[PDB]
């Protein structure tokens, strides 16, 4: 024959286009050196406090908008008894309210703290139940 014709040719062209990376940070006020492995809890509707006494009753509802309404605690895994669990938790929770007060100055009279102590216990046993209830269905 006089000629012929043929065609080939590479159907690969350049590299593959994928690639990855991630960048990205945050901050909170948990890990403190002295503690190493706690986190902040839930808040709860108005845990209201009552002494008997309408003199304390009166003191906590106009101061409470001045409470804390969260607390602190280690995680349910390092708890065998539900009261070491409140013990940390109104510990810790007391704590962060007097380092901010002796700071920043006075913000409230001798007998608030007085109550405070007692919401603080009261919402360490309701939120203690609650990371239990959610450690047993989440299967830990």
């Amino acid at each position: 024959g006089q000629g012929g014709t043929h065609s080939q040719w590479n159907k690969p062209s350049k590299p593959k286009t994928n690639m990855k990376h991630v960048a990205g940070a945050a901050a909170a006020g948990a890990v403190v050196g002295g503690l190493g492995g706690y986190m902040l809890g839930s808040a709860m509707s108005r845990p209201l406090i009552h002494f008997g006494n309408d003199y304390e009753d009166r003191y906590y509802r106009e101061n409470m908008y001045r409470y804390p309404n969260q607390v602190y605690y280690r995680p349910v895994d390092q708890y065998n008894n539900q009261n070491t669990f409140v013990h940390d938790c109104v510990n810790i929770t007391v704590k962060q309210h007097t380092v901010t007060t002796t700071t920043k100055g006075e913000n409230f009279t001798e007998t608030d703290i007085k109550m405070m102590e007692r919401v603080v216990e009261q919402m360490c046993i309701t939120q203690y139940q609650r990371e239990s209830q959610a450690y047993y269905q989440r299967g830990a």
